[PDB]
């Protein structure tokens, strides 16, 4: 992931949290069908 660090996004319906160095992601894991 490139992403802001530490900021909120949206992968479909999943909330997923940016790393600390903007390289990944932590995301919740809904079955969003």
């Amino acid at each position: 992931s490139s992403c802001q660090p530490g900021t909120t996004f949206r992968r479909d319906c999943n909330t997923c949290v940016c790393n600390r160095d903007g390289t990944n992601a932590a995301c919740t894991l809904r079955a969003c069908l």
